[PDB]
This record gives C-alpha cells, sequence and structure tokens, in this order.
C-alpha cells in the first residue's frame, strides 16, 4: 500500500516524507503521546507499512511537545485474562518484529522523557537525544510487571549485561548524558537542534546508493534480530502469566 | 527437596540467614574473610542448588565478611594433577555456575572488599554493589599460568565487553571499585558501612513485588548469559584441565 | 608439511615478520613507510595469518604498523569492484582474511601506531589493544563512500563498541580518537608513540613466559563469541556489499 | 486496522481463498488451471501469507493447488534477473514470502495434488503434509538450470530431509515421488487424488475444533528451529543466488 | 546424597544397581506407572540424584507390566492458575534439564505403551522397545493442550521436522516398528528379550574407562541441550496460558 | 600465493590427486593398496584439503579409496597419545582436518569403495555420498576401543543419521552396511563395484558444467548448519577425548 493511503491511517502517528526521508511523529491530538492499546497497535501496523514501502529511504522517529512518551491510559488495555493477553502477545511481537523488518536506517530523535516502550528508540541505528530526554522502565518491574515485552531483550543488549539488568529492576532513570555515556545514545543536542540534526543525518544517508543504504541496515541488525527471535515471545508469555496472577 | 532449616546449617563456609523472604548468603572462613578451597567451591555449588529449589527465597544477597570478599586461597586443598581429579573439578565447576543461574529470583551482590577467587560470581548478579575497597582481579588464572576457562572466559567478556574482558583476563588487571563502576560491571559504589544497609534496602523492595513478577524478571533477564554459558563453559574447563595437567 | 618461519617470514612485501624469543612482531608497511592499502596487501594478510596460525613456534603475536599511520591511505586502482567475478575473489579472500586471523591460536596484541581507516576492525579484533596518543579509527571507505560496511566491519564494531555505538560509527563516519576508543572499550591502553611498542613487547614477553598450553588455550577460550558471530554474519555481509557495489556500475 | 477477509480474499489473481468454519482453503492457480510460477504469483503469495497471518479468524490453513499439478511450470520471462537492483526486489519479496509464511500462527496443512517444481519447499514447510499418489517434488529450476538453490530451498530441504538427502536433492535434480517423499519424512500421508482434499478437510475440521489458544500456540512452539535457521541462512542464500545469476549475463 | 539415601526415596521409582549399572523402574504399586504430579516431581528429583552420584556408570530406564506409562490420575494436577502453573513450569524444566544433566549414557527399555511424557525415553542415547511398545501424545493436542512441555523440542528433534509436527498435531500412535523406521527406536525386541538386551548393552558401556563413558554422554547431548535451553520454557509458558484459558 | 596443482598434487604419499576438466579425483591409499590410517595420513589430509580449497581450478571434488576397503585398518603406533603435549597436537590437527574440509568451496562427492572404520565421518560430510554395495561405516576406533568419539564423530553422525541413530551408532559400535546407510540417509546411492566410479564421474562432470559462481555458491549455502555445529562442538569434543585418553595411563 502506497504512502498516500497509509500516511493518514493513524490517529497517533503523523507521517511526513520529504526526499524519501520519512519523519514519523507520535502524538496524542498533537500533544506528547499518551500510550494506549490503540497507539501500540497503530505503531505495529505502521511499521509494517513503512517496511513494505520502498520509497522510504531512511526513517526518523520522534515525538512532540516536552515528552517523547511518558504518559499512559491504563483503562485502554485489557490485562486480566489469557484471551486478552494473547492479543497483547501477538501485537507486541508484531510491534518489534515489524520495526526490525524495516530495511532502511532508522534514526531516533528523543525529544523528552520516555517511560512507555522506551526500548523502541534505542533499537534505532542512530540515537539522538535532546538535553531533556530520559529513559526509564517504571511501568514494568517498579510497577510489579515483568519487563518481558522486549525490554528484557533490548536494554541488556544496548547497555550491557549488568547496567541493563539493574536498569530494569531498580527503575533507574537514565538522563541524556548518562544514556550517552552508557552507549545507548550517540549525540545529545539542545531541543532546538535535535530535529535539524536528525534531518541532516537522514539527508546524508538518503544521498547514498539505493542498495548501499538498504543493505547497511540489514548487515547491522543481525544480532538484535537473533536475540529478539530467541527471547521476545518467552518474555511476553511470562509477563502475561505474571500479570494474570494478580487477579 | 531440602528444607531451609536443614540446608541453612549444612555449609561450613556459608552463613545463611533469611528475613522476610530475603536470603543473606555470607561466605566466610571461621567468621573471617573466605579462604578459597575445594570445600568452599563445592559447598557453593550445592548451596546454590538448595537456594534455587527453595521457593520461600524471594531474593538473594551474596556477600563476604571482613576486609575481603575472597582474596586468599589454599592451593593444597585442590587435586590438580590428573584427569580423574580434574573431572571432579569440571563437574562441580559446571554445577557451581549452572546452579547459580538456576536460581529463579533476583540476586544482589554486595562486594565488601577484594575478590580474586571466582570474582565472576558476584558480577553474575542482577544488581552489583561494591564497597569503596572492593577490587576484582583474575590472578589465580592466567597471571599464575592457568587458563581462565572456569567461567571467567564467559562472564568477563560478557559483562565488560569483548576487549576489556580479554585484556582483564590476560594481564591480571586489577579493577578497583570505581573502574568496575565505569566499566558497567558494578552498579553502585558505597562506603563499607553503607554497603549492607543498601543491599537490604534494594532486597526488601524487590521482595515486595508480586510472586511471579519477581521470579520471571530473573528468568527473562538471564537468557543470554545462560546461552553463552551452555555454549562455552565445558569447553573452557576441559581446556583448562588439559593445560594444568601438562604443568606436571 | 607446514611452511617454516624461514620461508614465510620473507613471503610478503607488505608484511615484515620478526621473531624474538617466540614473540612474533608483524609490521605492516609499504616500502618501510605506513601501509598503503591494496588488493595485494589484503590478500597477503589473509595468507600470512594462515602461515602464522599453522606455526606453533609463534608464542604470541604483536600486530603493528610503521610511521605516523597504521593504515590510512589506499590505492583504489589496485582493486576490481565491477563484476560478480571481481567480487567472488574479494568475498573468498575477505572471508579468509578474518577467519585466518581468528584461527591464530595464540594471543594477539595490537599496537596501533597511528590512524587506521582501512580494515580498522583488524587491530580491534586483538586480545589486547594498545594505541598511541595519535591513533584513530574510522570507517570512511564503507558507508561514507557509498559502500556497505559488510566485510567484517558489520560484525566487529557492534561487537566491540556495543550495539548503538557500533551502528552509529559505521553509518556516520565517526572518527574515534585514541582516548575515545579507550573510553568506549575498544582500546585497553593509550601510550606515547615512544612507549607504544615497548609496552607491546613487555606484555607480549609476559604472555610468552606462561606455560605452553595455558597460552595456547587462553586465546581459544576467549574468542568463542566473536567466532560465532563472524561465521553467522560475515559472508552475508560480503555478498550484500558485493551486490550493492556492482549496482553502482 | 487489519485488512478484512471480505477484501483480501478477492485481491489475488493466482490465489483463491475460501473459508468455512474458520478453515481457510488457499488454492493456487493460473486462470483456474494448475499454477504457473511467475513474479506475480511469487509476490502475491508473500502478501497473502501476511494477510492470512493478521486475520485471527483463520483457525487453520489448507494450502493446495488445482488440476494435474501443484505447480510445475514457470514463466521465467516474468522475472527480471539481470541486475542487482532487480534482484533486490526478488530478495526482499523472497524473504517476505517465507517469513510471512512462518509468521502464520495457526497450523498449516499442505495438500499436494500433483507435481511441484517451483518453490516446492513451501508445501513441505507445513505442519501436516498430505500428497496425492501423483505428487512429486523436484528443484530443477535451481541447480540443474545453473541457478544457486539459495531462495529457501537450501534451508528447508536439509531441514526436512536431513543433511545428506537435502544436499543431494538440491544438487542432482532428484525427483521425489510421493512414496519416496513419504519415506523421507517430508510427506505424512499419501492418498488417492479423490481422497486428498477430503482428508485435508477432515484434519482441518479437527484442528479447528480445538481451543483458541491451544490451536494458536501449537503452531508457535513447533516452528522455533525452522524460524532460527531461516533467519540465519535465507538472506545469505538469496544474495549469493543473485550474484551468481547476475554473472550469468 | 549417596545411593543408599536416595534409592528408597521415591514411591514410583525402583532403583537397583549392578556393576554400577543403575536400573530405574517406574511403577505404581508394582503395576504400570500411573502418571501423577508426584511421579512427575519424583522423576525430576531422582534424575538430579542420579546425575550427582558418580558411582552410576550407566543408566537403564524402564517401566513395568504391560505399559511403560499410558494411564493418568488427572485429579493429581492443579492446572487452574498461573501460580499453580509456575509449579509445573519450574519442575517441568527440572524434569528435562536434570535428565540431560546426567553425565553417563542412558538406555531406554520401553516395555509397552507410553502416552505420558513419551519424550523421556526417546531422549536416551540408546532406545530399545518391546514389540508391544507404542508412543503417542494424546494428552496434549488431541486433548486441547499445547504440546509445550518438551514434547515440542524432542519429537521434531528425534523424528525430523515434518514427522514430529504431524505426530504432535494428529495424535498419531507410533507402533514399535514405525518408531524403529522413524529412528526414534534403535532395536525392537520381544518382551522377554528387552531387559536382557538393555543389561547387555549397559554392561558393555560400563566396561569402558570411567572418563570415556562420561565424556561420550557429554559430547553427544550438545545439540539437544541447546534446543532445550532455547525452547523449553517458551513452550511451558504458552501451554500454561492456553490451559488457564480453558476455565 | 595459492599453491598450484602442479606442486601439491605430488606432495602427499597417501593421497593420489588427479584432475581432468576441473574434476579433482582424490584417492587415498597406502602404497597403491587400501589406506591404512596413520598420523601421517591424518596430517596429509588436513594439508591437502587446505590446498584443494585454495585452488580455484578445482571445480568439483571426488573423494575415494582404492582396493576392497576405503579405510579399515589403522597403525596405532604412528600416534602419540600419552600426554597433554601429544594431544594438543592431535587437537590442533583434528580441528584443521575437518575445518579445512569444510573450507572447500566446491561440491564434494564421496565414492565409498568399501569398508571405512577410520574417520568414517569424512566421506559422509560430502554433498553427495555414493557407496559401493560392499561399503560399510563403523566407529570402532572410538567408543568400542574405550576412546571418546570426540573428534567430530560426535557432530557428524547425529547430524546425518539423526539424534538417536547417531548416538546408538557411536556407543554400540554398530556397523552400517551400504543399504542401511542408504535407508538412514547418510548415503544417497548404492552402486555396484563396477558402477561406483563411473557414476561419481558422471555426477562430477555434470556439476563441473554448471556456471562458475553457481557451482561455488551451491556448496556455501548447503553447508551452513554443519559449519555452525562443528564450530560449536568440535573443540569441546577433542579436549574431552584428550582428557579421557590421557587418563587411560
Ligand atoms: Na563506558
Ligand atoms: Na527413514
Amino acid at each position: 500500500t502506497p504512502f498516500q493511503e497509509y500516511s493518514q491511517k493513524y490517529e497517533n502517528i503523523r507521517l511526513e516524507r520529504d526526499g524519501g526521508v520519512l519523519l514519523v511523529t507520535v502524538h496524542t491530538e498533537g500533544k506528547s503521546l499518551v500510550w494506549t492499546s490503540t497507539a501500540h497497535d497503530e505503531l505495529a501496523y505502521c511499521f509494517h507499512d513503512i517496511a513494505c514501502d520502498r520509497e522510504n529511504k531512511v526513517v526518523i522517529l520522534t515525538g512532540t511537545g516536552p515528552s517523547f512518551c511518558n504518559e499512559i491510559d491504563f483503562t485502554s488495555f485489557n490485562l486480566g485474562t489469557p484471551h486478552d493477553w494473547d492479543e497483547i502477545i501477538f501485537e507486541g511481537q508484531r510491534l518489534l518484529n515489524n520495526l526490525l523488518s524495516i530495511e532502511v536506517p532508522v534514526i531516533a530523535a528523543v525529544n523528552g522523557p520516555v517511560t512507555n516502550h522506551p526500548e523502541i528508540p534505542v533499537m534505532s541505528d542512530i540515537v539522538l537525544a535532546a538535553e531533556s530526554a530520559t529513559f526509564q522502565d517504571g511501568p514494568h518491574f517498579p510497577s510489579g510487571i515483568v519487563p518481558g515485552d522486549g525490554a528484557h531483550v533490548v536494554w541488556p543488549h544496548v547497555l550491557g549485561s549488568n547496567r541493563g539488568r539493574y536498569f530494569l529492576l531498580t527503575g533507574q532513570e537514565l538522563d541524556a548524558r548518562t544514556a550517552l555515556d552508557y552507549g545507548a545514545v550517540n549525540e545529545v543536542l539542545s531541543e532546538q537542534e535535535l530535529l535539524p540534526r536528525a534531518w541532516e543525518l537522514a539527508r546524508g544517508i538518503a544521498e547514498k546508493p539505493l542498495l548501499a543504504r538498504r543493505y547497511a541496515r540489514k548487515v547491522l541488525t543481525r544480532q538484535l534480530r537473533r536475540v529478539m527471535e530467541a527471547d521476545l515471545s518467552l518474555g511476553l508469555a511470562h509477563e502475561a502469566l505474571a500479570a494474570i496472577d494478580l487477579g
């Protein structure tokens, strides 16, 4: 399906493309994204659309306003039965598997705090953070929920073994410069410079030969793909069991 | 299945005290800093098995006592000369680290001071706390003419990264507390006085979480270490044994 | 029978090989100045690593360069990059370059005397990495040049720098200076130019004085994961690099 | 929102899609005759497998052909095989074809109604494989035709036949008849032409009666190793296939 | 724990040793084993005791009476909640991982039908079967239960991809000669010849040098151990979720 | 830099090497009679597989023996098996033997002319396995002689026979005749004594007619999983075999 169709399918995702550089901006009515079942499932479907559309040369992922995503509407999720958890398991797999199936480089521009699926931006090939960006996993273990949704794969992968486990268990908040030092972020920029820097990088990548661009991505995500396939759905099933047990 | 009342008292080098589901494991020799021996080695393998099988452990703290975690060894306690003798070390060495990984609750290390004997054990924990005086060093392997094949070869490159881990194992580098912190092997550096109180504080917090959340967090976090340990540990041990036997 | 040191030490116009008390010093050069990367040098290193690996009298290896750069110049006219024919020779010898490097069964110490832009992954594949204050690492010949980083750069850099530092390094043409490489953990020690080789020799002598099987098996037990990821991903990388590059013509 | 069945069931000129009691019958064809493999059919199957995977009202899938052959003719003129960027369309969609198939999370039954020589690995990736007496399996369009079997053939056939039978099948153009495929363990049941689809329906109805999550998670727990090796090896094979094919002009 | 402690510990497992060959006979009051949660957990602990006892040179695993194990006391299991299923998951992991931790060769002598954990005998290094032996997975998919307890790992591993998946979906019964042809079984014997043959092969193994016996087992179980670590707990969590959904 | 066929073809006393139209016939022998396994022969085969792999004019390989047996005699006095020193040489060359074989990048055909009891895994690692009616396979020199089968036997036999058949074969000293090996899928064709070499040549000539890159890449995509398990498990096996053997003293 062509850009003109899918670019307007998503209430929580603005999609704008210029010169084959796709800017994907998550949002709730134009304010910082409030995480919902709807935003979750839209991102999974949107990632699929982006991946299937060859005219996307490079992807920039960002939020809007003061936060990337640090608010949630728990009333929007059904977390009580195996029935409802299989819906979450199935689209949770597609969320991260569709992200990794995108075959062009992905740049994150983290504009502010993220506490819901904070692993998504740090799965990108280039990670840029505003001075105010932070990363934190409060909705999992600090809230009595298994970090089994990809968090358990990605954070030890990107922070290393012990920083990753500690981050996940203690609710540590990583600010922009700590994330930079831990190697999860590549550049810290003022808020005003963040998106211009993403576009500059993206344009440079977009100028490279078609197949060079596409294959850079493919050769660079091999190990992440292997560990996601190994551990993601095991995490999700365990997180589901633990969550159902609360009732 | 062995009850806490029995196993808590069966280990001469491991004090085992539980309060509100938090198990404090203190390694020691006659109430001073642990002297590494064949007996301590095997006791820890069996003890980790017992801990793993006891579901009333909600969270574990591993610590030492006195000025050192474990930086002295009694080499005369080990039979290192024949394959027969190495097979018992290989078998219990696999059990030492696999039984540790079979523990299905979060594990916190509180490293009270220098560790040179199996220093990989504390850094395999989910949370790593260190005293200011804590140090890590693999002197008993390559600096002493012995292959670091007992798990040191899996864990140090896993936790420090490829180049730091290989260098650490080949040069006898001593990591002080703040270098280990910067390298990401340690999470917090505390004064000696603050170390255990902080370990307790983190442990009590974890222990409050729901039963399956606590358990499955540990399970979902240790996948990659378990894969690499299964892939590489036995290979390391057999090679270390071959090389050691050659020495005589 | 194996090729004896007396033979292979004199086989390679771009690789000097000096053995002193079992410590083998491998110095890459172009007529006694800093190595200029060529097809010849590429293939020589692949064959040389095999000869080194098969010679058990090498107790420890030090890899270094000469002059102000380790290798940051190239002779573009020495390669043929236009046809699948051209590329199968690069694929085949490129696989042999890194696999033969990894087949060396003693510890390898790198002493990075200056900038490296051509196969900079080679030094950082070493068990001990020492760098002069002036050393740098950069991957300009790949992506900043419109070429896929699939010749092993895609394996080694994310492995040694970590996932995000590695991918960023490969996509943006980032130059790592010595102290940044040290902080990122790709380098173990930064030394003055005058102290670099002396330190390499010091560490190398210390390893060479360990018992025979101990040193031989240390390398083997320490390179398992790198060997696993190289076997999984190297050829995939090279074939994709080859396709992308042929497409340009 | 997912594409509804009422829409996607009519979108594919080479794939008939009929559903009853949650059993989805997927019949591949060309103008109602036995399927002729083309670029169109190849990509349609990739898209269709994605649509089937995303529609959770598919409780079980039966995959089958029509007429004397499952698919034993190919129109090579429908593909562009001469340049890298044309091969990237095939690499991309080729990956989707097999990965989308594996992303289907209900059990898949193949009903092989006669000879298959093009993508014969598709039906044998199924969880249950039924064959008519006249079914055969052969990989002639790859190696016997001077083309690398790198499109998934190299993964699936060694995986389902075993190492040596798989390699031999792919290098010699061996044709497996139904009873041989049965004995090799690629086929589970050989039926007369009249009993084939009735048996597929019998088995599908049985599966469809099982509880929702049991049915879904059965597929998932059973395809782990196949998924591992496809991820590890598919793209490698495709790039190598492309390089070799391009060199051919 | 030496043999004289654990040899009498298990109500459903008789243990006898002759020339260091351990014969493990599963039974219920001296009749064919009736599967229960007790028998399940006793096997798991027993396999640990066997693995840790270096005076076991070789192991023979068999049943008694007409069946190896084709009856069950469905009332003995608690399959209603996640925390009840964590019991089964934890111990199901131990059952198969403790089996694989045994570091001497294991011979199965399948005396008749097995339908409850039939994967156990075929995990052995040598599999001998009486003419009357059969193998079938009725209790999983034919009963609306996910075959995720290790069935999913072992049967595709031993039968091959397609025979394995088919066996697990259709409730196919493999008779002894089919199991032989499929490679799950090495020898089919008359009932009267089965145990003598097991003893003969075990004694032949026992004659080899200590470390040769032990290391033969260790180098031969590498691949099974790898797939079991990759996939077992994934299967058990999903089986648990699907089973809880049943009420 | 690669040794040309003119040099290496005459370098091995136990390996006759002849090439016609790019088909390389590798015949193992002791003084023109059936090969007797020795340290010399083991080390020669390792060196020879490296020469074969590096020589691109080899389009396809036939591996065979001479006389009534492929290799069913051994000279145990030619091996040093007492010390860790002795065994590290065996480990090192045992790794090179199987890894050099797998480094060969063209299809390999085995023509097994009779019984093989020494390193029987070698022929069954081939892409096509042909057996005379008199061929047999057996691993008597390992476990039936009180030695761990840790030299690659432990990898290859479960890989090619399946899990239970592989383990049984290695523990019991089972002898597989030609028809059982065929049924088990280790062998692809059983031929009469007179038809074995004619058939191998016929298949080799057909493969050699294929396009250059397709031939070369066919091998590479077909040996992925064997390479992965060999890397995972070979050295572990050898070290444990060494430990057990040394203990025998
Ligand atoms: Na750092
Ligand atoms: Na068969």
